[PDB]
């Protein structure tokens, strides 16, 4: 289709490898570019960690208010929020918010620990029908994004379907589902990614991701005004280890997708 030719041209112009998956919930149609290829998730994996803790809270009603200590040894490379609560506590809700809306890496590590390690995050994925997601490492080493390395990867198709179930489906309880949506809508790191290629009138909740090999990701649920919501995953990685982020590629992909809906 016209869209796949434009996406292929965008990829060729960017010098990297582009993965796209769109789900139109109106007719459940899918648009895929390299949809079944594995890409490094980087911080887009934090959604799965947050969603898993939310699932736990369905049975543990007070879980999200459980205080968790932030010790100096817990701080890794990027901790914009946890840094503000060192030698103090943050609730599991506050840590989930920090992981999603500011991409806090320390917050992500506390979520993984609450789940019993990376295997605990991967288990939730399997529990909701995602046999492609795999989380193998903690922050920051899960961002190495080494070409061919299957660790900490998923496919665009797999992530789109899962993000649909979490945000628009019923993989989570109603209250947990709404909480996840509210967190995604309040993301602060996505202004230059998928949002930048969409009409300003559309409401977007997204989770960005970035790592080595110029890996630049964004996954998003989109609510167009007077229309059915969309799920859009954009994964981009490059051949040079020290390549710079290319969020413009994600915006351009979103724009090419919007041209047609």
């Amino acid at each position: 289709s016209a869209v796949q030719q434009k996406l292929a041209a965008l990829e060729k112009s960017s010098g990297g490898r582009l993965g796209v998956a769109l789900i139109d919930t109106a007719d459940n149609t899918q648009v895929l570019y390299r949809g079944d290829e594995r890409f490094p998730m980087c911080s887009t994996s934090k959604v799965m960690a947050a969603a898993a803790v939310l699932k736990q809270s369905e049975t543990q009603k007070q879980l999200l208010n459980q205080p968790v200590e932030i010790k100096p040894a817990d701080l890794v490379n990027y901790n914009p929020i946890a840094e503000k609560h060192v030698n103090g506590t943050m609730t599991l809700a506050e840590l989930s918010a920090a992981a999603l809306q500011y991409s806090d890496n320390t917050a992500m590590n506390k979520l993984i620990a609450q789940l019993g390690g990376p295997g605990g995050v991967t288990a939730f994925a399997r529990a909701i029908g995602d046999e492609t997601f795999r989380l193998d490492r903690t922050e920051p080493t899960l961002n190495t994004a080494i070409p061919g390395d299957p660790r900490d990867t998923t496919t665009p198709r797999a992530m789109a379907q899962t993000l649909r179930q979490l945000t628009l489906g019923h993989a989570l309880g109603e209250t947990q589902r709404a909480q996840l949506v509210t967190w995604l809508k309040g993301n602060t790191t996505g202004a230059a990614s998928i949002r930048a290629g969409l009409p300003t009138s559309w409401t977007v909740g997204d989770k960005t991701g970035s790592g080595d090999y110029g890996t630049t990701n964004d996954i998003a649920v989109i609510w167009p005004q007077g229309r059915a919501p969309l799920v859009l995953v954009t994964y981009f990685t490059q051949p040079q280890q020290n390549a710079e982020s290319r969020r413009d590629v994600l915006a351009s992909a979103a724009r090419i997708i919007a041209e047609g809906l």
